[PDB]
């Protein structure tokens, strides 16, 4: 069982990891002295492997070191490297139409653009973040702005219209990361719009399933990609459902809401052969197309070991201690890098490593950080309150 | 030493009996759907459907494989009917109001997907020409020849770092060689001259023993994720296309270099020597490849390095090739083949482990598994026949 030693063990462990492992293998030597934001992708010995900028990972970079400076200590070497990259994002990554770029060079120019605005979330949490670690005015009023924009992009958008759960469940952290930064008057009314799209029509208790996609009115689209699931996306929007749960004093309809998703989800993902977070799974266990359907990704892992500890925190059931340990066990041994510090991305299904690099376009200092600073702060919480 | 004439026949043999008793009634004549035209094609390993879609591109390429059958192989009414069925279902509902094809179709001929690809048109020119031939229908033959100069358009002119592809040339070479082995066209010949020199000038790498995938519009090799990214397998039916090409200019001693050139250097980069077969991405300067299925083994590789390195043996007498062949062959039979429900699993883990049990797909269908058995048993009983 987790007993309050064995948590404060824990609590001990997250912060280290995160001050003396994580930060330190990106910062400061991530940062781009000549045209500013951050060089990130990076192999296991730290070398770059490139030298392009991931616009989403600019963003979220920003945002990780303004919240460290705002939750942890007021270093102004992150105040300075979050400034950097917020920089950077507006004088380089907005295309002339006002939509932000996906991929550009060292110095700003465009590689490639995307018909999502997820760019924009991510600008908007750094920018809230920023705002409060800096008072920037400036940065207060763009994060308010990108936000209205994003509202109005998620509701006022082939034979198969569908629907997908990404759209609400990023929107709800973003609205989450924004009232607890900066505020907004827009927050919370929202928010609750998105959980009821989510609960209305992707969770489906009849089969135990979250969807991924569904038809604009809630039905299982019975093709390959429709049946498409992913385990850690659904488990990332449980979380961020019991935070709100948590955020609202404890909402008893919040929390079943989280917690079943995660039960189905944990149910459906975890691979009962090798250990692990399978990335994909078809809703009638057709088999799954996808090429990497059976690979053990680095996020999936992040996002359950914190859904798994604040959903034990939370009911105090122990099937979820019990869930935090194996997600957490196996996460650490087989992603952590002791020699060179952070984390692998990409693991066979057989928990063997495919590929080194720990930064490319997709990964670099967001899902492993903020899953050890949120599960530091969560456990220094509940151990003040015992 | 390697490969005797006794052997070479039974492996005609083999590829013969594995193309018409197990790999092509796999497929038909069921998944010919009576209903809605075209062909049901998304199976598991026992034959049942996963999904009604038609993937428009192997639409063309069924259609393909059955006027080939029927031209080269035997003239089934069976095969010719069920070719006309595709193309039926290619015209009637795969073409977009702007004369664009779609990619990706329901099962009644309703879009989901348009690509800004015209990869679509070179399959609609592909089954077209070899339909013409097999039915003497006029229409498909004017169709097969107008798609054809409209690829050609495209291929002419196909975003701060711009790049060439290999596919675009690769692709134009075998479409152009098949109009030349079906119904014929005056602007094959020419054409193919300008894909391999583009081949040759711009991707192959003789310094350090590569083919590129991309390349900038000079040459140069661009040094980011996506432009270090090899595909082995991709090269490498690129070098058999350029074998096939010297035997039809009388054994051209310079497309024999080429396509050997490129052969040697790929198997050298892509065999597996800790778990065996052909590894599906690499990096030319050996970074990690950051494509998620780098590692992987999928069908197509080794079916087109079996016919390169058969193909390459018959021309040259190589034993070397032999060797790789007899490797290559090994592998993918004893690890792709199901002897139980028939026709080959698409997709292992590094070390040979099945990954997922699907045999059609959005990307696998009836092409490359079949166009090699038919390829090999049909380019050695021409073999054997010069032997004798
Ligand atoms: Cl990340
Ligand atoms: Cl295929």
């Amino acid at each position: 069982e987790y007993t309050l030693e064995k948590l404060k063990d824990l609590q001990g462990f997250y912060q280290k990891q995160l001050l003396d492992d994580t930060v330190p293998f990106w910062f400061p030597r991530s940062i781009d002295r000549e045209f500013g934001g951050y060089l990130l992708m990076r192999d296991q010995d730290g070398s770059l492997i490139d030298d392009d900028k991931a616009v989403w990972i600019q963003g979220r970079a920003a945002w990780l070191l303004s919240t460290l400076y705002n939750t942890v200590e007021q270093k102004q070497e992150w105040l300075d490297g979050a400034k950097s990259g917020i920089d950077f994002l507006n004088r380089h990554c907005f295309d002339t139409d006002g939509q932000m770029f996906f991929h550009v060079t060292r110095d700003g120019q465009p590689i490639r653009k995307r018909r999502y605005y997820f760019s924009e979330t991510f600008a908007v949490i750094a920018n809230a973040a920023y705002a409060k670690a800096s008072g920037d005015e400036a940065a207060a009023k763009q994060a308010r702005y990108l936000f209205g924009k994003c509202i109005e992009y998620s509701t006022n958008p082939g034979t198969r219209p569908a629907k997908g759960i990404g759209v609400p469940m990023i929107m709800m952290n973003t609205a989450q990361q924004l009232r607890e930064t900066i505020g907004d008057p827009r927050c919370d009314e929202w928010i609750d719009k998105w959980i009821n799209e989510i609960e209305t029509y992707f969770v489906k208790d009849d089969i135990r399933c979250v969807m991924e996609q569904v038809a604009p009115d809630g039905s299982i689209i019975d093709h390959i990609d429709g049946r498409t699931l992913n385990p850690g996306h659904a488990i990332e929007g449980a979380w961020f459902i019991l935070h709100e749960a948590k955020y609202r004093n404890n909402d008893p309809r919040l929390i079943k809401l989280g917690c079943k998703m995660l039960d189905y989800m944990w149910d459906r993902g975890w691979d009962k052969e090798h250990g692990g977070i399978l990335y994909f799974r078809d809703v009638y266990n057709k088999p799954v197309q996808e090429y990497w359907q059976d690979m053990k990704f680095w996020w999936p892992h992040n996002e359950v070991i914190i859904a798994t500890l604040l959903a034990y925190t939370i009911t105090g059931e122990e099937k979820y201690a019990q869930w935090h340990k194996l997600v957490h066990e196996y996460a650490y041994q087989h992603f952590h890098d002791a020699a060179n510090g952070e984390w692998f991305g990409y693991l066979h299904k057989d928990g063997t490593l495919a590929q080194t690099a720990k930064g490319n376009l997709f990964k670099g200092p967001f899902h492993l950080p903020r899953q050890e600073w949120y599960c530091m702060t969560l456990l220094n919480e509940y151990l003040q309150q015992s």
